DNA sequence: GACCACGGCGCC
DNA sequence: AAACGGCGCCGTGGTC
């Protein structure tokens, strides 16, 4: 390209370098623009965003952070990752992309500038006739990327004070816990090895071993063969206990606090926006998307995670989505009516899990029945759930007969969606996402079930996935003309913050917006809750 | 110091 | 662990 001095015309391409991955936290290296056959490099950077009207190009979000962080309103436009992604899912690096479909990702930001310009072209040819995905584009993940770049921006408050004091009385606990393994084993040892454990379990204690591992083949210490282990030995409930609590304290409890912007004085995530298989987006540098909430330690780290002074937390959760998602998809009478007459197949599930009436079923219970509910319908074997309920594997089996017997038109959706899947390479969402599955026709029956299971998955978990997005562009205009906050999504939940005085109104909106997003045959239903702290606005 | 595979596990 | 699906991060063991 011919090499032109700043400023670009409008609409060219933007290529950068960062110093490091997160725009948050990234210095601006290198700024350049492509267009019309020149490339445009800046001599000062920081500066020359100014000059911008849009981002425009690869990893736009990116860009759009950064200078949402410099406090300048420049929004992503055009991102031919995005065109790719939807092209095919696996499409998730500019590296991958760029050598896909034509050019080399370099650390050179005029090279990034011109890849940029030459990616869209082509991609954007190759979506031409594909209606389906252009809709998703337009109307679903190009203008996602300007609400992402907003919530990535603001972030969330966090009680580090709290965490820290936090860490000290865990501390105390895990010492506790590790000196009774040292004694029950007779020695000390690293205990965060899971090869020494495991000598020690299964060598030196002759515990039975349950299963082996799947790379190594080395005999297995997961949670799952603890838990069967559990009244064979002393030592296994401590070295759960063990895991629970070093799992939480070196995942969340210590690292977090760490991760407090010195300007913002908030938590910042990556929400990346080609990263998963189904549609889903994904949370990352830190994930906010798998913030404990099982546990009591669990629930008293997520009350860290609190509103600005003077507002409130408000947390919006789809209603057994996928559970809806399915009955839309597959179209069973029976399952449809379910959900007309506003019943609850988690809460039903956990009665009949427990053998308690469904008025007796604690959050707890009915959390535990999301496991049982989704695995068996996502293909869990009869031996699994025998063991993930401790009940006998005849009882299992007849849980699973019943299951699909009630549904009967869920099997069917199933068996024509594998079918299709096979005919064209791939499986899709409602909206048209697709998802290439090759392994389907794979002639090893464990790879080919494998895939199955991915497969008929997918437009399940993409619809809602699709359907959250939607639900998310539409949304945010509102929030914004309210002077309210989207922070975080969690899948099916939305995050926001909003003013003490506009809490109410603003959960009623967002729960409306949610609800009425893409009318179903079934009703969409939206939990809302409003709190000071996040554990409390989902209570 | 970084990167890796692995086992393991937090969430949806 | 076991024929649930989808993620990212931890420490370990290891290389470079
Ligand atoms: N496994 C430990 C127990 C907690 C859990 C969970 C899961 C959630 N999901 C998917 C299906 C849900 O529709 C979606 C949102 O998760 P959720 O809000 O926790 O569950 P749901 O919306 O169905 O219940 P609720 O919001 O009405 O309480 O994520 C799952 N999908 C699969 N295949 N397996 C799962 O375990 C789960
Ligand atoms: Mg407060
Ligand atoms: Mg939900
Ligand atoms: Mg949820
Ligand atoms: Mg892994
Ligand atoms: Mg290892």
């Amino acid at each position: 390209l011919e090499e032109a001095p700043w400023p670009p015309p409008e609409g060219a391409f933007v290529g950068f370098v960062l110093s490091r991955k997160e725009p948050m936290w990234a210095d601006l290296l290198a700024l350049a623009a492509a267009r019309g056959g020149r490339v445009h490099r800046a001599p000062e950077p920081y500066k020359a965003l100014r000059d911008l009207k849009e981002a425009r190009g690869l990893l736009a979000k990116d860009l759009s952070v950064l200078a949402l962080r410099e406090g300048l309103g420049l929004p992503p436009g055009d991102d031919p990752m995005l065109l790719a992604y939807l092209l095919d899912p696996s499409n998730t690096t500019p590296e991958g992309v760029a050598r896909r479909y034509g050019g080399e990702w370099t650390e050179e930001a005029g090279e990034r500038a011109a890849l940029s310009e030459r990616l869209f072209a082509n991609l954007w040819g190759r979506l031409e006739g594909e209606e389906r995905l252009l809709w998703l584009y337009r109307e679903v993940e190009r203008p996602l990327s300007a609400v992402l770049a907003h919530m990535e921006a603001t972030g969330v408050r966090l009680d580090v004070a709290y965490l820290r004091a936090l860490s000290l009385e865990v501390a105390e606990e895990i010492a506790r816990l590790e000196a009774e393994v040292f004694r029950l084993a007779g020695h000390p040892f690293n205990l965060n090895s899971r090869d020494q454990l495991e000598r020690v379990l299964f060598d030196e204690l002759g515990l039975p071993a349950i299963g082996k591992t799947e790379k190594t083949g080395k005999r297995s210490t997961s949670a799952a063969v603890l838990e069967a282990l559990r009244e064979a030995h002393p030592i296994v409930e401590k070295i759960l206990q063990y895991r629970e609590l070093t799992k939480l304290k070196s995942t969340y409890i210590d690292p977090l606090p760490d991760l407090i912007h010195p300007r913002t004085g908030r938590l910042h995530t990556r929400f990346n926006q080609t990263a998963t298989a189904t549609g889903r987006l994904s949370s990352s540098d830190p994930n906010l998307q798998n913030i404990p909430v099982r546990t009591p330690l669990g629930q008293r780290i997520r009350r860290a995670f609190i509103a600005e002074e003077g507002w409130l937390l408000v947390a919006l959760d789809y209603s057994q989505i996928e559970l809806r998602v399915l009955a839309h998809l597959s179209g069973d009478e029976n399952l449809i009516r379910v959900f007309q007459e506003g019943r609850d197949i988690h809460t039903e599930t956990a009665s009949w899990m427990f053998g308690v009436p469904r008025e007796a079923v604690d959050p707890l219970m009915r959390r535990a029945a999301k496991t049982i509910n989704f695995g068996v319908l996502y293909g869990m074997s009869a031996h699994r759930l025998s063991q993930e309920l401790a009940i006998p594997y005849e009882e299992a089996q007849a849980f699973i007969e019943r299951y699909f017997q009630s549904f009967p038109k869920v099997r069917a959706w199933i068996e024509k969606t594998l079918e299709e899947g096979r005919r064209r390479g791939y499986v899709e969402t409602l909206f048209g996402r697709r998802r290439y599955v090759p392994d389907l026709e794979a002639r090893v029956k464990s790879v080919r079930e494998a895939a199955e299971r991915m497969a008929f998955n997918m437009p399940v978990q993409g619809t809602a996935a699709d359907l959250m997005k939607l639900a998310m562009v539409k949304l945010f205009p509102r929030l914004e003309e309210m002077g309210a906050r989207m922070l975080l999504q969690v899948h099916d939940e939305l995050v926001l913050e909003a003013p003490k005085e506009r809490a109410e109104a603003v959960a009623r909106l967002a729960k409306e917006v949610m609800e009425g997003v893409y009318p179903l045959a079934v009703p969409l239903e939206v939990e809302v809750g409003i709190g000071e702290d996040w554990l409390s606005a989902k209570e």
